């Protein structure tokens, strides 16, 4: 039964804050769970945190009359930017089960039958701007990759245009919320966050912020502008009652929705994408058969809704890429009471649990050996994978809302990028991958020829 938990080194009272003196601290914790094994204690000034890697452990961790839904030491400081909105509010603290009853209807399956004209129209968009390169210039594919998922967001979400293809550098809201969530992320190493060395920190982050809900005040003035009826995930927000109390949405409340949704709902899916894309090109056998059933299925113009879902390698390819490296690379749990883990290490009420997920999709008494190789074959068989053995959106009520949002999406957008280009590694890319909470490959480009197959036009 009962024995003891793995800890890495300690440095006096900062404990093991120095470990994470890195800006690749997910990748830094995976180091460290390849030493100590499946768990392993984590101190910090004023904070203690368990990390689990293996299914075994993870399997019980899911259990949600066990365990609910903790707010990491990142979301607790994510919260300054998105408030109590869906991401980062208690399970029992409930303007969250309010905005789920509100909101859970605008990804009913009735409501992605809607948005997919949308998503063709900026994915149209992606295609026609690498068809229009010249011959000497390169790709930036997380740079395009985000300008394709801000704008499906913002469109199939809010009816609100970025134009981020007519856009030379990031959108200024990218660029603030880039800066801010590096903010979040930093300021998990700072033994004395209100040290006044830090005052420029807390400057730059009050006027990110200033900048990001000016683009929220943008989103609801031109929609109490109207343009007739809508039925997007903006109108469910502004005029949908929680069933259970009667109440709509607090207006403090609705502007922390918009926040989070535009955040959550693009910089995890680019992320998707752009690992997607690089797994591709280095491993050309797994792209050719990807791009013979983009060819075989997508026989349009442009992709009806049926088709997309007709793609089931190209769904493949992007569960896979989200098993090797998936964009939120972690989640956090508390014990509700109590109780004992694995039979093995015994927890208190109210302990926390990080759940890290790339250890656990490399975990090889599921996946076999060859862990680190990217085969899309191992999702030819959806039944076959174990529960909890591949968590990329989370567990249970408060698993990822967006989650069909974001897989139709990318499944969509990949096919036509197969469809319509062939992809050559240009700069031979070396894997390095930027964190800023979320997961992305930095500095990653490619070159595209185009196959010269015509589009039509766009439904919406
Ligand atoms: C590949 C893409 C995505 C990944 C890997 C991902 C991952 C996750 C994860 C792990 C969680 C749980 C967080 C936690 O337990 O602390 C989550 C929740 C959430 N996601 Fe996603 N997500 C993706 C795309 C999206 C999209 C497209 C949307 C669009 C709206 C979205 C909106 C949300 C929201 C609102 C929550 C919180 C829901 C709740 O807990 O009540 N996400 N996501
Ligand atoms: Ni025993
Ligand atoms: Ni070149
Ligand atoms: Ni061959």
């Amino acid at each position: 039964t009962i024995k003891e938990m793995p800890q890495p080194k300690t440095f006096g009272e900062l404990k093991n804050l120095p470990l994470l003196n890195t800006d690749k601290p997910v990748q830094a914790l995976m180091k460290i769970a390849d030493e100590l094994g499946e768990i392993f204690k984590f101190e910090a000034p004023g904070l203690v945190t368990r990390y689990l890697s293996s299914q075994r452990l993870i399997k019980e961790a899911c259990d949600e009359s066990r365990f609910d839904k903790n707010l990491s030491q990142a979301l607790k400081f994510v919260r300054d930017i998105a408030g109590d909105g869906l991401v980062t509010s208690w399970t029992h603290e409930k303007n969250w089960k309010k905005a789920h009853n509100i909101l859970l209807p605008s990804f009913s399956q009735q409501a992605m039958k809607g948005y997919h004209a949308m998503m063709v129209d900026i994915a149209v968009q992606l295609v026609q701007k690498w068809e229009r390169l010249n011959a000497d210039e390169h790709i930036e594919v997380p740079e395009d990759m985000t300008r394709l998922t801000l704008d499906t967001i913002g469109l199939c979400g809010f009816n609100y245009r970025f134009n981020s293809f007519y856009r030379d550098q990031p959108h200024p809201f990218i660029t603030s919320m880039v800066r801010a969530l590096d903010e979040a992320m930093n300021k998990q190493q700072r033994a004395n966050p209100d040290d006044p060395a830090y005052d420029e920190n807390k400057r730059q982050f009050q006027e990110d912020i200033k900048v990001m809900n000016d683009l929220v005040d943008k989103i609801i003035a031109d929609r109490k502008a109207s343009g007739e009826q809508s039925d997007d995930l903006l109108t469910h927000m502004l005029n949908g009652k929680d069933p259970e109390t009667g109440e709509p949405l607090d207006d403090e409340n609705i502007r922390y929705q918009i926040i989070t949704f535009l955040i959550a709902g693009h910089v995890t899916t680019s992320g998707l994408l752009s690992f997607a894309l690089y797994f591709l090109v280095k491993n050309p056998h797994v792209l050719q058969k990807a791009a013979e059933e983009a060819a075989r299925v997508l026989v349009d113009p442009v992709p009806s809704y049926k088709q997309v879902k007709q793609l089931k390698y190209v769904g493949m390819v992007l569960n896979e890429a989200l098993r090797l490296w998936p964009t939120a690379p972690a989640f956090s749990l508390y014990a509700k009471e109590d109780t004992v883990l694995g039979g093995e290490y015994p927890l208190e009420k109210g302990d926390e649990l990080m759940v890290l997920i790339p250890q656990l999709h490399r975990d090889k008494t599921i996946w076999g050996d060859d862990v680190e190789e990217f085969r899309p074959e191992r999702f030819e068989n959806p039944s076959a994978i174990p529960q909890h053995a591949f968590k990329p959106f989370g567990n249970g009520q408060r698993a990822c809302i967006g989650q069909q949002f974001a897989l139709h999406e990318a499944t969509l957008v990949l096919g036509m990028m197969l469809k319509h280009f062939d992809f050559e590694d240009h700069t031979n890319y070396e894997l390095d991958i930027k964190e800023t909470l979320t997961l992305k490959p930095e500095g990653f480009v490619v070159k595209a020829k185009s196959k010269k197959i015509p589009l039509g036009g766009i439904p919406s």
